[PDB]
């Protein structure tokens, strides 16, 4: 179709205060190039980029959302749930 499809790659679990790496690299678009990746880590922090990093300050479950936008302004979103624990 003409819409990009967003995919979030990351770890299902992680540690308080450690950098967690996420990626949007599996996102695809058959009708354009993906030009931007916008991240919301679910604790109020945001970032951008094909890859992103965040350290959570408190243990808990968090919903991470990625929005991809392509070269014709078309967008797609996807979510990823991570459990962060005290190690």
């Amino acid at each position: 179709g003409s819409a990009p499809i967003a995919k979030v790659t990351g770890p299902s679990t992680g540690a308080v205060g450690r950098n967690i790496e996420f990626s949007g690299k599996d996102s695809k678009d058959e009708d354009g190039k993906i030009v931007s990746y916008d991240w919301d880590f679910g604790d109020g922090a945001t970032s951008r980029g094909k890859n992103s990093v965040h350290a959570y300050k408190k243990a808990g479950t968090y919903n991470v959302t990625l929005k991809v936008t392509d070269d014709k302004g078309a967008t797609a979103t996807e979510s990823f749930t991570i459990e962060i624990k005290n190690e």
